[PDB]
């Protein structure tokens, strides 16, 4: 159960004034991760649809950093024999490393301002 | 039938003019929570999405002293020997539970001013 063309629609539109990582946005942008349970392809169309290829790099780097300590440190359902946590978060039965996936997607992103 | 990105959408389109615990607010709120029948899951969502953060903390300590309230006096099919109603409230099974919940809920809420 994906998201469709209107879903992305209203949520652009709902926070087309507010600035990235302002309240509002993080707010909705909560709820459509909490809500639809993307993985992380679906994550990278959002951001791509949201915000430019400037903003979209920053959140990447700051994704980067975040998801570098998280897997270092050591995580339950991470095994770092089988792929990155890009690859294993799009895998359906992983569904741990797909909500910390989310978790550090949007945390990441409302680091920005 | 938990609520879409649509319903919630909506909701906050017109719960954004009123504040919380003025009659438009209680009025909505209510309606959608007798409507759709959310456990305790699907209205702390709707609460993050609604409302900043402090309204959100305060709610949440006035839903605390209510339902520690009603534990001391009596709940009709409260039992304690499996988990707080926070987590009886999630089982589809209990629905006095839940409703009761939702009625905590809203008084609450109205109780904020």
């Amino acid at each position: 159960r994906p998201w469709q063309m209107k879903d992305l629609q209203a949520i652009k539109q709902e926070v087309s004034q507010a600035a990235p990582g302002s309240p509002q946005f993080m707010q909705t942008i909560r709820l459509a991760v909490q809500q639809f349970d993307p993985t992380a392809k679906d994550l990278q169309d959002l951001l791509q649809y949201l915000c430019s290829s400037l903003v979209a790099s920053l959140h990447h780097q700051q994704l980067d950093s975040l998801i570098s300590e998280a897997e270092t440190r050591g995580i339950t359902g991470y095994n770092p024999l089988a792929g990155p946590l890009r690859v294993q978060a799009n895998n359906p039965q992983q569904q741990g490393l797909r909500r910390e996936y989310q978790q550090l997607w949007l945390a990441a992103f409302a680091a920005l301002p």
